[PDB]
């Protein structure tokens, strides 16, 4: 067989095995041929599950018809995205905070997002992320090549800075014992855990980040469950503007997960060592990596930061809120412990003394529920079960019956 | 002021000026401020103008009601793309080359997938491009850190081979004077030239590659718009499995610059000098930086691939085509040396011993019409200007009005 001459990129090469998603994936697909006839529940990927909202969809339609009149016909948008979506996102998210339009970036996507800042920020910086965290903020620095080999002993990757966060520490990182790095990828709520920062914990985020000259990238993705009185975005905090950025997605809140519509801010102040402006560089990236989200994506997030889309948002929320309610309760009521669920649509279920994807193979085989192992969201991690509530209210029913089924016998 | 200590990305500083097509836009916004009711026409980017046809967004129109129904509801798909519109996709163009439906990445757009596969290709490999060419392929090779500084004596990043494409060369470069690279980007028919390959210059690009060990990225962005009988697709060329992948658009063919689909091609074939097939590492990078083109984007592609939506395509084209040869026809008339125009919706105008920039400066001054500057395209470059052939027929009878007023005299 012929072969090129060229090297694959060593960073593919640290890389341990495919994106937790597709692995799951072909476990699921290898448990349907060992039970053709198994009516499987996904409480896997937090994947949404019911119709956005007409007053959303109404919107883009109604755009796509446009594109076929001379009078509605528009070709490439700006690339940071429509003017008036800039000005409802700076307003609707960020009023009062000191965001301006053009601080905005619309996207196709946060996970798109988290990339694209990867390429701008570069091979040479180092990060640290939350241990446990969205298995993309890690993925994407080796690819980059931010970071050494995988350590099998410890399951990290080398020059990563895992902040390990744990009941034990009421899920927020001891600062104290954090060491330096140029990037902190902070997530609130924290996406397996379930955990939202405080006040008082954001500010105590910004001080390190100030003081160790660092940029935090704050993913929010899913601050519209918040229930607690805790901050939404990371520029409620004062001092942010100097050293975050923040990214954000309609997936969660809008049913968008295939429509691809997200954005990040970057304040003004936000500065590298040499005084250059981090958003000049991002707008670069934009420019020249992107051409923007789809205009009738864009559409419809212009129909979402209405009255009537806003409204629609919070009754599909608290949907999925009280899915998360149902799924509490279950595994409150088999004497588990349970965490998140308060502030974000999953829980963050202790399965102690055994290893997250074994427990995974368990409840998959027994139940044909597929839920994610803490252990694919890093080190951190192990023995936690993240349990999505994105489903159909019968779906999730039924779930939580099988557990109780599974799990009857062992409390107490 | 307060700044952090974290160092700005040295690739991000190699980086001349802003990206192209921003830096005209904005002398066009410059131009608006000191002239607010100049009746300005745009034939800089080629950004299409005609309404996508009612076969198309009547689809996408249909898959967004079906979001709002229990039953019609998808919510993430495969980043890979839907199976049928990979299938379309496979069959449509390359029906007959050997390519399966699994060998086809859909994205929300070619100039993401030159990024996503710089990405994948890393910071150690070198690239070749046609001079002039296309500026992303350059600048993400800059923002890889595949580059040295750009050198202001030749207007050229180091490290990188600018292979010569000339109106005396019939826009092919010698090959027998390009030296060798990791990977090489050929655009036919080339943006801004307007020259695509014949069958002989292609398969002597296959030939080149394979001694040379090399990927050749094929952009065929505007294969549609082919007048020539002339290969649509490398793959068309036997071997090319070995050396090649291809990435194209449905921009320019149905409109879609605002709505955001285009794919990539890669081989079975095509492996890592250590065998790893390269599809593999592509697969990876799309899992990993990107959640797929939009559900109603691709059921607008979909809705392309079909009798009726093919018609509407090769309208489209057809109309677009008939911009260009007024265009041509125009600066012919002139006494200009007009190039491309017979495979591409854009003509690049020769104006001798003078800067791009300036000729740029002028026409958009004096007839409010913008160009794009052939040195946006790289030093080869200089002073050729590229003209869009889209937009309405009033505004390209306008246009070619007001240059004809302009230049005759
Ligand atoms: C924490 C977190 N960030 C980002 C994403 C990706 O968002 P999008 O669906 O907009 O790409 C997900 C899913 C997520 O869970
Ligand atoms: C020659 C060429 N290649 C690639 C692209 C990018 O394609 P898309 O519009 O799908 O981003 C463009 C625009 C282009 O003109």
């Amino acid at each position: 067989e012929y072969k090129t001459k060229v090297s694959r990129n060593s960073n593919m090469s640290k890389l341990q095995a495919g994106y937790l998603f597709p692995e799951i994936a072909r476990r699921r697909s290898a448990h349907l041929l060992k039970y053709p006839d198994a009516q499987v529940i996904s409480l896997g990927i937090g994947d949404t599950t019911e119709p956005i909202p007409e007053v959303i969809t109404s919107a883009m339609a109604k755009k796509a018809h446009e594109l076929s009149t001379i009078e509605g016909y528009s070709g490439y948008g700006a690339e940071q995205g429509a003017k008036p979506l800039r000005a409802a996102i700076a307003k609707t998210f960020y009023g009062g905070l000191g965001i301006g339009d053009d601080d905005v970036f619309v996207s196709d996507g946060a996970k798109c997002d988290i990339s694209r800042l990867q390429v701008m920020f570069g091979s040479n910086v180092t990060i640290a992320v939350q241990d446990p965290s969205y298995p993309a903020y890690v993925d994407s620095s080796v690819i980059m090549g931010q970071t050494g080999q995988f350590n099998t002993d410890v399951q990290k990757y080398g020059n990563i800075e895992y902040m390990r966060c744990t009941p034990e520490n009421g899920f927020f990182p001891d600062l104290s014992t954090v060491g330096r790095t140029d990037i902190i990828f902070f997530c609130s709520p924290n996406n397996p855990t379930g955990a939202a920062a405080t006040r008082e914990q954001l500010t105590q985020l910004v001080e390190f980040a100030k003081k160790n000259g660092s940029i935090i990238v704050y993913d929010s993705a899913y601050a519209m469950y918040m229930s607690d009185d805790n901050p939404r975005s990371i520029f409620e905090i004062p001092g942010a503007e100097e050293v975050a950025m923040e990214t954000a997605s309609f997936s969660k809140y809008a049913g968008f997960t295939g429509v691809r519509l997200g954005w990040t801010v970057i304040p003004k102040k936000l500065l590298y060592s040499d005084g250059f402006p981090v958003a000049k560089d991002f707008n670069r990236i934009i420019c020249t990596c992107f051409n923007g989200a789809s205009n009738i994506s864009q559409a419809g997030a212009l129909a979402c930061l209405t009255p009537e889309g806003l409204e629609a948002m919070h009754k599909v929320i608290g949907f999925y809120k009280e899915n998360t309610n149902i799924i509490i309760d279950t595994f409150t009521s088999l004497g588990y412990d349970v965490y998140g669920g308060k502030n974000a649509p999953y829980v963050w279920v202790h399965f102690p003394n055994q290893s997250s994807w074994d427990v995974f193979a368990e409840i998959l085989e027994k139940t044909h529920v597929v839920t994610t192992p803490g252990s694919g969201f890093g080190p951190g991690g192990e023995g936690f079960v993240r349990v999505s509530a994105f489903g159909h209210r019968e779906n999730i029913l039924e779930a939580c019956r099988r557990f109780k089924q599974l799990y009857k016998h062992h409390h107490h």
